[PDB]
């Protein structure tokens, strides 16, 4: 114990000098904070990602079903990228998003650059230069399956999707650690994944677990997260959080669940309380009061954090 502890610190050292910072981990580790983050829309998420949000200066890959909730993660990236100052582009080879429920959601979509590229190279290198103009804060690449080779679109073997992502994000992850910009890649459950897999920092897979009933409508569904992995911190994390159809990631329902799940909210039975105060009976009141209460919500925020340290 004594004499093994040394040798598997200096071996654990000489591979994170070799091959980098989190090249090794136990999963019990504290997250080595950062200076700055985008955070992602959920406490629940940002507590899951260790370090608060999503790295700068990292390939980013969301992956999930159809619907699954994975572009609102990508958006609320955007949002807080900008609400932060930053600068925001999408390139968009699905030609689905909905610019009204990004505004709902915080996206400065004016201000938002896009670009709705011919072909799979012609898209990533659109994003290449615009990631070495160093003036971006983040990027969204929707999608990995859209990204068609050249060759294909002009009608001429079968594999150099593959090629076209491996040899793009070599010289693409460079570029971004350069420029700190996040580059975030939306895949479905696909092909061009695989070089992803390896060069992405963070990997998140969504799903929707059930609809959020309206009495007897449907609002929009609880959403599961897993940080499958994690470069910046211990991997294999998840969490859940409410995606309301129209509003986007319920913040005001994490920072209750995550309230409750550290002790800084107590139950009374349905009753929500915090720090002696009543926050509603049930979660619908209780989350409806600290929408209409942002100080008490910015509050309960930053008592999460400090608890956990993100």
């Amino acid at each position: 114990t004594p004499d093994r502890e040394k040798a598997l610190e200096l071996a654990v050292a000489q591979i994170e000098k070799s091959y980098g910072k989190g090249s090794v981990m136990r999963l019990g580790d504290e997250a080595r904070q950062p200076i700055s983050v985008i955070p992602t829309g959920s406490i629940a998420l940002d507590v899951a990602l260790g370090i608060g949000g999503l790295p700068r200066g990292r390939v980013i890959e969301i992956y999930g079903p159809e619907s699954s909730g994975k572009t609102t993660v990508a958006l609320h990236a955007v949002a807080n990228a900008q609400a932060a100052g930053g600068v925001a582009a999408f390139i968009d080879a699905e030609h689905a998003l909905d610019p009204d429920y990004a505004k709902k959601l915080g996206v400065d979509t004016d201000s938002l650059l896009v670009s709705q590229p011919d072909t799979g190279e012609q898209a990533l290198e659109i994003a290449d230069m615009l990631i070495r103009s160093g003036a971006l804060d983040i990027v969204v690449i929707d999608s990995v399956a859209a990204l068609v080779p050249r060759a294909e679109l002009e009608g001429e073997h079968v594999g150099l999707q593959a090629r076209l992502m491996s040899q793009a994000l070599r010289k693409m992850t460079g570029a971004l650690n350069n420029s700190g910009t996040t580059a975030i890649f939306i895949n479905q459950l696909t092909t061009g994944g695989k070089a992803l897999k390896f060069y992405a920092s963070v990997r998140m897979d969504v799903r929707r677990v059930e609809t959020l009933k309206d009495g007897t409508n449907a609002v929009g569904n609880r959403t599961r997260v897993k940080v499958v992995k994690n470069k910046c911190s211990p991997p294999f994390k998840q969490a859940e959080f409410d995606i309301l159809y129209g509003k986007g990631i319920s913040r005001e329902g994490s920072l209750i669940d995550m309230g409750v799940d550290q002790g800084l909210i107590r139950k009374s039975g349905a009753w929500f309380t915090y720090e002696g105060e009543q926050l509603g009976q049930g979660k619908e009141n209780a989350r409806n009061f600290l929408v209409e209460n942002a100080d008490v919500a910015d509050e309960i925020e930053k008592k999460i954090k400090e608890k956990l340290g993100i």
